[PDB]
């Protein structure tokens, strides 16, 4: 026998005839598909190991980049939540001139009006 | 050591037997891109097998919540996004805004009460 | 005894009474609860592979979307990152109107002004 240890748990013995078995967690308990860690075999019996296309977390965390259930965090800086966007006491550049009511207006537009 | 079975999300049972070699891998994201495994799999000392994220992955979509990351990029269910074809405010105030100065930056209040004083 | 070989790193050799240890890699030093690869066993000893609730990476990339230390980046397109929002050369809609000084302002509040002036 040997044995497999897991982190921190008291070790597992594996005797001749034991079955060990590796399981991809479900985040959602119906659904198949739902495996954030996606485990297969190849042809010659490999284990392979993925993610999911779909991945389910609590947040997502790059350096000062938050993803999670509050929306997209930069700390110190933007964010967009569900109350809105702040843009961090920064510029909002790129914009197109709008047209609908309810479209931002641009400097050139404001200028437009500011000659007629 | 005895002849024992892997049963991978049940899988078939994989038969080790004394002499057997089993293969552990990390998958590419990306075809012909070597550093692209989601998946880190590495050995260490004291026969560690370390699993890990890659420092980048590749996913098609992460949900977290009501907030979503996919191909067309950042949404809040029910709320504001910034997707390919435009930010859209949800039908809330942007705030936090400094001044524009180029012609496609946008403009703020403080600009429009500018222009109120200067115009009539 | 069997072997295993991981990616292409040379062979562990496990014989009668040998330890295999499967282990989560800390994502940062000082915190045990940083393991991006949460790795467990169920009350038949299943071996349970999962993600962490929370993840902590360099970056994401969903096709176009970047998930990195800059922000949020649609390549080539909108953008938010520690240097402010590009709106990727394309209109910002639904925005309610601008009450505060550093509230945007919309096409309907420019047009109110026209109307009045």
């Amino acid at each position: 026998a040997w044995k497999l240890v897991v982190n921190d748990e008291n070790p597992i013995d594996v005797n001749a005839g034991s079955t060990v078995k590796f399981v991809g967690v479900k985040a959602e308990e119906g659904n198949e598909d739902s495996k954030n860690i996606k485990i297969t075999t190849g042809n010659n019996n490999e284990v392979k190991f993925d993610l999911n296309d779909i991945i389910r977390v609590k947040r997502v965390i790059a350096g000062k980049a938050n993803v999670s259930e509050v929306g997209f965090v930069i700390t110190g800086g933007p964010n967009m939540t569900v109350g809105g966007i702040n843009a961090g006491n920064k510029k909002i550049t790129g914009v197109a001139n709008g047209i609908r009511e309810n479209d931002a207006v641009n400097v050139s537009q404001l200028n437009e009006l500011k000659n007629q």
